[PDB]
């Protein structure tokens, strides 16, 4: 499919492959990283960064 993966996505700082792959990224860092803030330690984010991103793809809270 792409690129990256649960062990290799603290390489992108959510963005360099985010879109439509992400439902399932960020679905899914959501699933894997628990509190975007934890969750963002691994996607190396800003966090709020990163919750907002997914936040209106319908996950984050």
């Amino acid at each position: 499919s792409a690129v990256i993966s649960l062990d290799e996505f603290e390489n992108k700082t959510l963005d360099e492959i985010i879109g439509f792959y992400e439902a399932q990224v960020l679905k899914l860092f959501y699933a894997e990283y628990p509190s975007t803030r934890k969750l963002a330690q691994r996607l190396g984010v800003s966090h709020t960064a990163i919750a907002n991103k997914l936040k209106q793809y319908g996950i984050g809270k």
